[PDB]
């Protein structure tokens, strides 16, 4: 079974841990990657109720396994705070346009 279900991809919590390991990193060194310089600031516009506080940031989490290093973030992201702390799993896929919705 999936821990997290973005649309038609299926995360377990170990894939998470990952790519929020490579993003948080990336943010200590200040550093970005890919033409939408992720990981960047989520201002969480969607008004999702995460339990650890903000800021947020978001990096892409690919269907494919591996960590994000340039080219097509695809559709999926997870969230991380300042405290490296896993605010969630959120995808475009299902919503509209560029909004977001969390994966289940
Ligand atoms: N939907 C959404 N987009 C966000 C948020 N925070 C930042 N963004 C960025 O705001 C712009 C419009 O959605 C995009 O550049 C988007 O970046 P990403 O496309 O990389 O998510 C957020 O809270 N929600
Ligand atoms: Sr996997």
């Amino acid at each position: 079974a999936c821990d997290y279900t973005c649309g038609s991809n299926c995360y377990s919590s170990s894939d998470a841990s990952t790519a929020q390991a490579a993003g948080y990193k990336l943010h200590e060194d200040g550093e970005t990657v890919g033409s939408n310089s992720y990981p960047h600031k989520y201002n969480n516009y969607e008004g999702f109720d995460f339990s650890v506080s903000s800021p947020y940031y978001e990096w892409p989490i690919l269907s494919s396994g591996d960590v994000y290093s340039g080219g097509s973030p695809g559709a999926d992201r997870v969230v991380f705070n300042e405290n490296n702390q896993l605010a969630g799993v959120i995808t475009h896929t299902g919503a509209s346009g560029n909004n977001f919705v969390e994966c289940t």
